[PDB]
């Protein structure tokens, strides 16, 4: 890994430039677990500004919330001024941790490894505890998000939800209404996709989040028989065919095109009674996989497909335009009805892929 090394220049730059700097958030916590931080965030007094003349080559997304991306030796590393949350930028570090979500995530890292922790993340993250920093209810008001990532941490890292912040969470969760629901994907679909699983749904209920998360009630299923395949879209697939429901139910989360595809399909094929060959051919392997997973089926899907004399509409040896030439009919809706009865007779390897062929079969049937 480099992205440590790479943030360990970034403070000394800063530093030398008269500037304090730390590593902060959840890049101490990994470290201090003894997991490679996926991020690292640089914490500064230096404005963005002052930031983007001591290096080369950054991004300026997100400077009007005070953060800069510095790029350097092939790594990105994210460089924010001390703020609170509407942005107010700070003018010390205890000014901007005393307002993070969790004590875990509210603890900073100098240049030669000493750790800040004004609020006892070191000992939390020993006895695996997320605790709100300071007063829970606060932190709640400030960003109701929490409480949904407060979950979502729990099953990252396996730790148990603070007590009295969990309770916090139950007296406020009807402010979750007020989130947008893209940010609410977001941390769902973290959830689907990570470890202890089945304890992040129970905490989902326990908070009485799932009374005031769009269709809450739909995520209190039982998810015992759920095994992550590393695609948050089995999480969402998983809770409907366990209820018998529809795509419909859950359109409120503003799934992509693409992602409602491999639902909406998927539920298809586990409502068919009998897959056969024509069932290989019209539906992606992706679908037949995810339809196996959610019925319990171990079957070769990818042999059965491959073995299928074609694979595409691509290779069919005819289109409507000979269909119009044989049949001196014009060109109408009627050409798909029969291309299709076409491409049924190849697919099942009864008629040969071959334009002659199917001409003489054509000619006999119309």
């Amino acid at each position: 890994d480099d992205k440590m090394n790479t943030a360990i220049k970034v403070i000394h730059t800063l530093k030398a430039a008269g500037f304090e700097a730390y590593i902060v958030g959840g890049a101490v916590r990994d470290l201090l677990l003894g997991k490679t931080p996926h991020d690292v965030d640089v914490a500064s007094s230096a404005l963005p500004q002052q930031v983007k003349v001591l290096f080369d080559r950054t991004v300026d997304t997100g400077i009007d919330h005070g953060t800069v991306l510095v790029l350097l030796d092939g790594e990105g590393i994210e460089v924010t001024t001390f703020r609170t949350e509407s942005v107010e930028f700070v003018l010390s570090l205890e000014e901007d941790l005393r307002r993070r979500d969790f004590t875990i995530n509210a603890m900073a890292m100098t240049e030669d490894l000493k750790i800040i922790d004004p609020f006892g993340g070191k000992e939390d993250l020993k006895n695996k505890v997320i605790r709100a920093v300071g007063d829970p209810d606060e932190r709640f008001e400030e960003d109701a998000l929490r409480m949904l990532r407060a979950i979502r941490f729990s099953g990252q890292l396996d730790f148990i939800i603070d007590m009295k912040t969990l309770l916090s969470i139950r007296r406020h969760a009807r402010l979750i209404r007020f989130i947008a629901v893209e940010r609410l994907k977001s941390e769902i679909d973290k959830i689907f996709v990570n470890p202890s699983m089945q304890k992040s749904m129970a905490y989902l209920k326990d908070s009485v989040l799932t009374r005031f998360l769009p269709v809450g009630g739909l995520f209190e299923v039982d998810w015992i028989t759920y095994h992550t395949d590393g695609n948050p879209t089995y999480g969402w697939l998983y809770l409907l065919h366990q209820q018998k429901r529809q795509f419909t139910d859950i359109k409120d989360y503003r799934f992509s095109n693409e992602e409602k595809r491999l639902i909406e399909k998927s539920l298809e094929l586990t409502a068919l009674n009998t897959w056969d060959q024509w069932t290989f051919y019209k539906y992606t392997l992706k679908q037949l996989e995810m339809a196996s997973r959610v019925t319990g089926k171990k079957k070769d899907l990818a042999a059965i497909k491959r073995q299928l004399p074609i694979q595409s509409r691509s290779e069919l040896a005819v289109d409507g335009w000979d269909l119009i030439e044989w049949s001196g009919a014009k060109s109408g809706p009627w050409l798909k009805v029969w291309i299709e009865k076409i491409e049924r007779l190849i697919v099942y390897g009864i008629l040969k892929n071959d334009k002659e062929l199917i001409k003489d079969w054509f000619e006999d049937e119309y």
